[PDB]
């Protein structure tokens, strides 16, 4: 991009995958000038739909996107996921882009306070995304995130992130419209294989 | 359906549509077993700034297009003049005679009508809102008497977080649209270069 070879890394279990993550990935993509968004489904953790069922939603969800693609390295790894196993196996197949880590603010917290917060900046920028007025309700959370990591740390904050996972997961339970909160195929691919039910 | 015959009207000005007017339509239409949802672009309103009818409308065709229990209305731009929701459900409870009619549109515009004991006679009542929605006191106190008396319905629908104003603010601001709504809607503001 504009700022040199600049890769997007989307970490999430996406149990479902919906519109809010797809809205929050290519607003990163525009605020870092990415070239690309590789989403990451995240190995066994509530019990997450198991692993082929997140793979296959996430590949349905973002397949019509030139600048999307999913990665199977977290599910395939075997065992828990170590977000710098990730990102040790991106920079492996893409050794000359700058990574940019992306998920959840509330997950970010989890990640940098035990993974090795110094060895993670080594490997790559960070960006906490959620939905408005995060820092209003987690004030030392996101104080303690800026300390941590200064200029390579970055929190956005994303209306459509008011679609989460839980509730489309509870629609899919009661039997109510998925439509529009995530692509038709996904919606399908929960009802035809009864992911929530 | 299986409640009766039942048809949802969707009325906004639409500038633009996007996904949250559409999860609205959705879940209304599951919350009433509505048969179908009509959509109705508002007239032009009587310093307040809308796109041309014929944008708005065209829009709301593209988004609702592919969804067999939605449709769009010229009704209300094609009217002349300045949109009063009467006329609406007259027009539509003279195409659809059969069906019990349900007027959704956001909660704020709800209780702007409602400034209404003929309006009731006419149809059901629907608003919408976001989560965390901050209506004005004058507002508040319109809904409290008609929810206190059970006279009509309101949904909080987290989609809804998506708006019109932001999606115009993101176009102004070269910031994407994607996944905010159809890609066929994002083309055509792109196209025609409606928020500049
Ligand atoms: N020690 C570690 O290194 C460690 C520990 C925990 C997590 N992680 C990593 O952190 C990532 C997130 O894990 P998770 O999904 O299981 O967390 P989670 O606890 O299920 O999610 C926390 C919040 O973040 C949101 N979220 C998660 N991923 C998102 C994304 N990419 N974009 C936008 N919102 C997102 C969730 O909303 P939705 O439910 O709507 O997605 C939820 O609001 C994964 O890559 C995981 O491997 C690593
Ligand atoms: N005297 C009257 O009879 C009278 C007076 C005023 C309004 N109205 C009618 O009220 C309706 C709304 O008018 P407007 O669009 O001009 O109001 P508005 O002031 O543009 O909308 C107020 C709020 O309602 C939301 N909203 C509007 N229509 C919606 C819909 N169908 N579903 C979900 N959210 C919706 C808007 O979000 P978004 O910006 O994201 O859409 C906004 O947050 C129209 O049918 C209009 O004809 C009638
Ligand atoms: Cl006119
Ligand atoms: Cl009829």
């Amino acid at each position: 991009g504009a700022m040199g070879r600049r890769l997007g890394v989307m970490g999430g279990t996406f149990d479902p995958i919906h519109y809010g993550h797809l809205v929050a990935a290519s607003e990163v993509a525009d605020l870092f000038d990415l070239d690309e968004v590789v989403f990451v489904p995240s190995g066994q953790p509530r019990q997450v739909s198991a692993a082929e069922h997140r793979y296959l939603m996430t590949v349905i969800a973002t397949a019509s996107n030139p600048r999307f693609s999913v990665s199977r390295v977290d599910i395939d790894r075997g065992g828990p996921t170590y977000t710098k196993d990730t990102l040790a196996d991106l920079h492996a197949l893409h050794p000359d882009s700058e990574l940019y880590f992306t998920t959840g603010a509330d997950a970010l917290a989890s990640i940098m306070s035990w993974q090795g917060w110094e060895e993670l900046f080594e490997l790559a920028r960070f960006v906490g995304v959620s939905r408005p007025g995060y820092e209003l309700r987690n004030e030392h959370i996101t104080s303690l995130l800026g300390q941590l990591a200064k200029d390579a740390l970055t929190l956005v904050e994303i209306p459509a992130l008011a679609i989460s996972s839980t509730d489309c997961r509870q629609r899919a339970e009661q039997s109510r419209p998925l439509w529009y909160l995530m692509p038709d195929g996904v919606v399908q691919y929960v009802s035809k294989r009864r992911l929530y039910t």
